[PDB]
């Protein structure tokens, strides 16, 4: 019960978003769907109307934004990774990270092993954590 | 393992949000810890260096921007959150919204009972979904 989820808003490259999350995050894309194969308007348009990544009992969820809304990109928050293991971290990191840019460079802090801030190339600025080992 | 979580960065007002948030959606709010008690500049501002809330097995995390680096507001991305009762969204709906800003009142769509999105006074986007009874 009561499930908390982040929902992303890309400017047309959701799928190309989601299908990279899923590559380096693993889980099942459990929706990819485009406005055209749905009750939507605009024409050629088939962007995403609604997509769901599920990894383990965490869910990320995105849309690409409508093109009757202004579109910003993402800002307020980010999507923070707390993996188990250092390896992962830099894996991670590294997989999101190419293309895009980083605003603090992956490794200890003091509270975590292994700590990073970054934006991919699709616009989303993750976290990735490690406390532990 | 694995856990996706949601970081929100706020403009001064992480603790009252926080709280108000604590108080709605109940659960646990470990860490709000301030600057002035933090292990590391900008005196004037003993806000909140790092919060987190953690309700079931999801959680939420944040703290105000530092003073240095400019806030462009919280904007690409919005907190879903899924619930069993068409009540539990309308309890849920109705305190965050509060002060807030409506963009879609709550009602039924062709995928949830119940549905709505908002903005609280604090500045978070939030969904709010149902699809049973």
């Amino acid at each position: 019960s009561l499930q908390i989820v982040p929902y992303l808003i890309f400017n047309g490259n959701c799928r190309e978003a989601f299908s990279c999350y899923h590559q380096h995050l693993g889980g099942t894309l459990e929706a990819m769907l485009p406005f055209g194969d749905s009750p939507e308007p605009a024409d050629w348009k088939d962007k995403i109307m609604h997509a769901r990544l599920v990894v383990g009992s965490f869910a990320l969820m995105a849309s690409d934004n409508h093109p009757a809304y202004p579109y910003e990109g993402i800002k307020g928050c980010s999507i923070s990774l707390n993996v188990d293991s250092k390896a992962e971290a830099e894996r991670l990191f590294n997989a999101l990270a190419e293309g895009g840019s980083v605003q603090m460079p992956l490794g200890p802090t003091f509270w975590a092993a292994s700590f990073g801030m970054f934006t991919d190339r699709f616009g989303v600025a993750w976290m990735v954590n490690c406390e532990q080992d």
